[PDB]
């Protein structure tokens, strides 16, 4: 397969549903490369657990943790890391209020080359145990010979774009990794980088990040088709921000507008949002504790009941993962019969203005609060007009894209409710025999 898109291993499904899945121990294995140094970009870390996932022979190689923690949280993380003299830390600046460092990425420097891993899991045991999570694995990028002058750039501009993303941190530890990337040949990369960084972007910078970045890529590198207004948009996420008093405030005015872009020319496009119901969580492998990683608060939700008519259940029979709650985030553009897709994005970005950006100053400025990162699969980058949807995620021509959940998405039933993490559920017990009392 050309896509190199994987799910994490799920404990408790039959082996047929983990053949081709990856655990973090698989990613860090010597079989992937002889580790010299690594950077772990993430949100939450269990440092003791994390070091154990590296092969024993590699556990003293340098590790950089890139995080966004402040004040006591920052102290707690440093205290976690203090016992390991090989671990350095980089605090990503979050100069806009309510921002988060959500990006989940491994930079893996080997004897043999460099690998980039963009994924959706926190570096804690529970995020790799029984959740649905996504991974993109880059090729092994060879080093450019010293004295040789070549760009090492791909047709998707991934090398420059990754360096640009790292430069936004303004961090000395990441300038070191920028210099590493400069020295490697990333020309085989067939995905486009879509990042968010905190800031207020106007003019020549508005298209660099967030949903304007997606819009720019779709305008430049996808083609519109006849009956494009019939191709739905699907968004799939593990949390929702405050979107406004109605759909015209942000969801359907600028977010949907960016996602329905195709091609360079000048809406009733169906929008499907996939988000676990209470029943999805209750009957999940984890039970109600899965809802600790689906942090939709009642304060947010009661301000936007209009949103929930868009919500569809989590269902993933195709990957045996209907009971493995999603912490992956994905966005895609299926055909009206869901048999093809015009593009697929896997990312850290949830359904929120903080993650995707919101227009300010009379539409001239895109304001983003958070760090996010994902990769975009476009048919043109593979010599194709569209992707055929793989019918069974783990089944057997390799030019079909492995969508990890079921299509078409299934609307919430009248008795379903979106999972809301900070109210109690005491009506029916979960798969472990417990209720939810936050
Ligand atoms: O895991 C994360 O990066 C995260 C952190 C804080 C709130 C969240 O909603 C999420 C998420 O849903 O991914």
């Amino acid at each position: 397969n050309p896509f190199q898109f994987y799910l994490t291993r799920v404990s408790g499904v039959k082996p047929k549903y983990n053949s081709g899945a990856l655990h973090i121990k698989d990613i860090l294995s010597p079989l992937f490369g002889t580790l010299v140094s690594s950077a772990q970009f993430n949100y939450c870390f269990d440092v003791d657990w994390l070091v154990k996932q590296y092969p024993p022979e590699f556990r003293k190689k340098p590790i950089l943790l890139v995080h966004g923690d402040k004040r006591e949280a920052k102290a707690h993380l440093h205290a976690q890391a203090k016992p390991y003299e090989n671990i350095s830390l980089c605090q990503a600046k979050l100069d806009i209020a309510f921002g988060t460092h959500h990006t989940k990425m491994m930079l893996l420097l080997y004897e043999e080359g460099l690998r980039v891993v963009i994924h959706t899991s926190n570096l804690i045991h529970a995020d790799w145990h029984q959740k649905t999570q996504g991974i993109w694995l880059s090729p092994l990028y060879p080093r450019i010979a010293d004295g040789t002058h070549k760009s090492g750039e791909s047709p998707t501009h991934f090398k420059a774009d990754l360096i640009s993303y790292l430069m936004a941190y303004n961090a000395p530890s990441l300038k070191e990794w920028i210099d590493v990337i400069h020295k490697h040949d990333l020309s085989e990369t067939n995905v486009y980088l879509i990042g968010s960084t905190p800031g207020r972007f106007q003019g020549s910078q508005k298209d660099n990040w967030g949903h304007f970045r997606l819009k720019k890529l779709l305008k430049d590198h996808a083609s519109s088709m006849p009956n494009a207004e019939s191709w739905p948009v699907v968004g799939q996420f593990s949390s929702v921000g405050s979107l406004g008093a109605d759909e015209s405030k942000w969801l359907c005015s600028e977010f949907k507008e960016s996602m329905l872009t195709l091609g360079k020319e000048s809406s009733s496009v169906p929008l499907y949002l996939i988000y676990p119901s209470v029943e999805n969580v209750r009957t999940s492998l984890e039970g109600y504790p899965a809802g600790g990683s689906l942090p939709y608060s009642i304060q947010t939700a009661e301000k936007q009941n209009w949103l929930h008519s868009y919500f569809h259940k989590w269902s993933a029979e195709t990957s045996g993962r209907s009971n493995a709650m999603p912490h992956i985030k994905t966005y895609m553009r299926p055909s009206p019969d869901f048999s093809k897709i015009a593009w697929f994005l896997v990312t850290s970005a949830n359904l929120s203005k903080a993650a995707w950006g919101a227009l300010e100053k009379n539409g001239t400025q895109l304001m983003i609060r958070s760090y996010e990162l994902g990769v975009l699969f476009l048919p043109s980058a593979f010599g194709l007009d569209s992707f055929k949807v793989k019918q069974k995620f783990f089944a057997g021509p390799m030019a079909t894209f492995p969508v990890p959940y079921d299509l078409p998405p299934e609307l919430y039933g009248s008795k379903d409710r979106p999972w809301i993490w900070n109210i109690p559920y005491v009506k029916a017990p979960d798969t472990h025999g417990n209720m939810w009392v936050p």
